[PDB]
């Protein structure tokens, strides 16, 4: 049974990233002990407390239920009752790191390949009634020059059967610079708040991840760098409610700026669908090709 991985055969190779309650490591699954076994990504909990183990086991079922070209591939689990999630290893790292390293050597046509792929993983995700909540280029991974995948689901929620939003009553980690207004004010997440975050990803891509231009740097400038802690969220809400928005990235095509701004609509119902976004991005790619 290949989806059962023995703990004692997973050899630590390298640390890949950490956040909040988890980390991901590159490991070799080497049960022949001759360094020839498969290299894999392993997610585990940093503080494997009871409540986090239950959240993480639901995160694992989330990922196992997803099969899509632009979602990272589940391989299995490792039981010791601590839990390691086993995934394919994607060797070009996170899209945030990748773009920052190759920056303009990646051209507009390539950025839109990535954008289309991202959009299509999200659209698929939404057909299972999952809300990602953390869509940002740091959570997208690069398989090779032609393929990116959504690569972490640690904040992902499942919508209630009878509701189109999930309200998070005691928020933990919150990437508030990527959040829709309603998510800031009422902690409500929906496909439409994922679409809002996707306009932020498009922004990230077209700024080539220039740090002085990142969403946190730009929003902090607009509300004033003196704002701190919970005042950031107060002033960010006021800013967004008054149409303050991230700027058009330098050299961004018009049609691409129009899409970000349409994803950043205050009116939830006026944000585009991921299905229409993929249609539109692939049209733009076609026009450019
Ligand atoms: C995206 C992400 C979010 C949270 C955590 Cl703890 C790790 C990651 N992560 C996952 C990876 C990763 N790299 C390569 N293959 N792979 C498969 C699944 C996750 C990965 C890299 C990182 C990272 N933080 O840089």
């Amino acid at each position: 049974d290949p989806t059962q991985f023995e703990e004692r055969h997973l050899k630590f190779l390298q640390q890949l990233g950490k956040g909040n309650f988890g980390s991901v490591e590159m490991c070799r699954y080497d049960p022949l002990q001759d360094n020839t076994g498969e290299v894999v990504a392993v997610k585990k909990l940093q503080h494997s407390t009871e409540e986090h183990l239950r959240d993480f086991e639901r995160e694992i079922e989330i990922l196992k239920s997803l099969q899509h070209d632009n979602i990272v591939k589940y391989k299995g689990v490792c039981y010791s009752r601590n839990l390691k999630l086993i995934m394919e290893y994607l060797p070009y790292g996170s899209l945030r790191d990748y773009l920052q390293k190759h920056k303009e050597r990646i051209d507009h046509i390539k950025l839109l390949q990535y954008t289309s792929q991202i959009c299509k993983g999200m659209e698929y995700l939404g057909t299972k009634r999952y809300i990602h909540r953390d869509l940002a280029t740091r959570n997208i991974l690069v398989e090779n020059e032609n393929r990116v995948k959504i690569g972490d689901f640690g904040l992902t929620k499942v919508l209630p059967q009878d509701k189109e939003y999930y309200k998070v009553k005691e928020p933990g980690e919150s990437p508030i610079f990527w959040y829709a207004p309603e998510s800031l004010t009422e902690s409500k997440f929906s496909v439409a708040s994922d679409v809002w975050s996707f306009g932020v990803v498009l922004y990230e891509l077209f700024t080539y991840i220039e740090k002085s231009k990142s969403p946190p740097a730009e929003f902090m400038r607009m509300i004033g760098n003196d704002k701190q802690g919970q005042m950031i969220v107060f002033h960010l809400i006021e800013l967004l409610k008054n149409n303050g928005r991230l700027p058009r990235p330098d050299g961004c095509p018009d049609e691409i700026y129009m899409i970000m701004t349409e994803c950043w609509n205050n009116n939830v119902n006026q944000r585009p669908s991921f299905r229409d976004l993929a249609l539109r991005v692939d049209q733009i790619r076609d026009n450019m090709a």
